[PDB]
């Protein structure tokens, strides 16, 4: 009834890095999903049924 | 009735890191899901009945 | 009726590092899911009947 | 000087006023190579006196900082030196 | 000086100045290379008599701090030297 | 100075000027290497006298921070030297 809110993180995904200090990498996908960086994703809903928040590097081949 | 929120997190990812030095890698992924990157993902749901929240690297065939 | 939060924490997920000094790493997936990395999901739900958080690295196949 | 406060309110929030840091803070390199910190004299009710007749007399506050010298036989720091070498 | 109360109300919460540090904060190297530190003066009631005929007199608070010198028969803190080879 | 209180409330809550660190603090190298701390010196009634002739007097307080010297016969800290080598 009375809400005081301050500084309230609902859904907050913050201070994501990633250092690579001299890093060789190689990649040879070949029909797939590969995923090599940083996939920083942060959601909030509100009647959001059946929602989802991420969907990195993935095959999907339903029938 | 006489709510304060101060500061208050709900689904919340903070300070997720990597660090990498001298770091060699190969992937060769054929038809699949790889995964190497840091995923960093939050999620605060309302009323959201069957609510996933990743779905990271994964192969999905289903029928 | 009186409530006051401070600071409080409800699906939270922070302070998630790796370090990966001289690391050589090959993967060489076919047709699977293959997870290397850092994942760090933090979810909070209301109302959420049969909420999932995590999908890492895994093959559905259902029939 | 900092102040915060709530007065005849029925449901009152103060604040800090303090820092925070929520996010990436990369740094190469936060290095001090050869720094000094906090001499600084308070003077008070002092009655020095000084009588030189062909010397040196200093009454700073001495502090040196450096990092490189270079040249064969030199001299980096010479608080109270006196060089008379015959030659 | 920080100050946050809460006062002549009916409901109250209040903060302080509080660091936080919520988050990734990378160092390449966070050095000290030769660094004096935290030293600091009052001079009170002080009755210096200095006399000199010919020499060096000092009256701070040495405090040095160096990195590298260079070179033959180099010299880096001197407090309190005379230097007089004969040749 | 801090201080952060509440009164006169239903249900108080005070924060109290606390530190926290919730994340990732990389550090590559958190090295001090030659550093000088925590010396600290403050002076009162002193009744110093110098009757120098060609010498030298210090009335510091030393403290030396160093990292490297070379050359033939160096020196890096001196407090208190008499060089009057003959040839």
């Amino acid at each position: 009834v009375l809400y005081v809110g301050s500084k309230t993180k609902e859904g907050v995904v913050h201070g994501v890095a990633t250092v690579a200090e001299k890093t060789k990498e190689q990649v040879t996908n070949v029909g797939g999903a590969v995923v090599t960086g940083v996939t920083a994703v942060a959601q909030k809903t509100v009647e959001g049924a059946g929602s989802i928040a991420a969907a990195t590097g993935f095959v999907k081949k339903d029938q």
